[PDB]
């Protein structure tokens, strides 16, 4: 329930940038208030997706704001890619 993400931003470097723990019901709309208050970049502005260390180099999206973490199937330990 309680995940355990690592943060990248790949547009300005390639590795980790840090770890955050999320609720596994928090929404994409939520997430992304927390890291526009990080970053100082608008929520609307903000482009998430993320990848499991199972399938590497495979971004999956998560576009709607309103559905959570968990039911876009981010586990624990998965890497969130963070994009504006």
């Amino acid at each position: 329930q309680l995940l355990t993400l690592k943060i990248k931003y790949p547009h300005q470097l390639d590795q980790k940038v840090l770890e955050k723990q999320l609720p596994g019901s928090m929404t994409i709309q939520k997430v992304k208030g927390l890291l526009s208050r990080l970053l100082k970049v608008p929520v609307s502005d903000l482009l998430l997706s993320y990848e499991s260390p199972k399938k590497p180099g495979r971004e999956i999206e998560l576009e709607n704001d309103l559905k959570s973490l968990q039911f876009y199937s981010v586990e624990n330990g998965d890497c969130l890619l963070v994009r504006w």
